[PDB]
């Protein structure tokens, strides 16, 4: 769920969730336009794979609890048997380690309602 | 912001924010497929609006804070000057109403995954 996602968030980088609270095209809630770099694909990808998560009986990506471990920066999602545990725990440590090795542009916080994501 | 939302939810309406967290195609996260029915409709517009309010200069839908009444059932939105804010509480508002109006078809509770979302 939304905490376990805040939480590999710091596991696997050196900024927290509320860094990418609003940032490019895709960070953040929902999103248009082309996502502006390396950060905002990821965000774009980790919000696609929520969407995706859906399709799953019985699945609610902010919601579900999965089973996972933080090995400071090590993330492992546990779930083998429980499909939407494990498809979920996968969308969230993708997109926590995409944001850790992601170069963060401040030039690109603040531009979604700029002609960037148009 | 949601905590807005989901309190003018229940100003408005009998039923609370939790039984709209999975319903549908559209109630709760993301989405696809056709809008099953009028409450599905209501979701599906809620979302729609919160994407174009990322269309608005420092706007973002979860966490901008705007001001409204409540003087069950009625909700008053008061911003007038913060575009954002008042384009936000709208969306909301919106929402909580036409969320309150429509029937509510158990029968639509969990299909996201199901030919329905399709
Ligand atoms: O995708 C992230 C976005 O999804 C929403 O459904 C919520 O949970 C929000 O708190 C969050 O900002
Ligand atoms: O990350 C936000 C996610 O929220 C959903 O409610 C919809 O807005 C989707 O279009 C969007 O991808
Ligand atoms: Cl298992
Ligand atoms: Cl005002
Ligand atoms: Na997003
Ligand atoms: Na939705």
């Amino acid at each position: 769920n939304l905490k376990q996602f805040k939480n590999m968030i710091q596991c696997a980088g050196t900024r927290t969730w509320t860094s990418y609270i609003g940032y490019g095209c895709y960070c953040g809630y929902g999103g248009s336009g082309t996502p502006v770099d390396e950060l905002d694909r990821c965000c774009y990808t980790h919000d696609h794979c929520y969407n995706k998560a859906a399709n799953i009986p019985g699945c609610n990506p902010l919601i579900k609890t999965y089973s996972y471990t933080c090995t400071k920066p090590n993330i492992t999602c546990n779930d083998t048997s429980d499909s939407c545990a494990r498809f979920i725990c996968d969308c969230d440590r993708t997109a926590a380690i995409c944001f850790a090795s992601a170069p963060y542009n401040i030039n690109n916080i603040m531009i979604s309602a700029s002609t960037s994501c148009q």
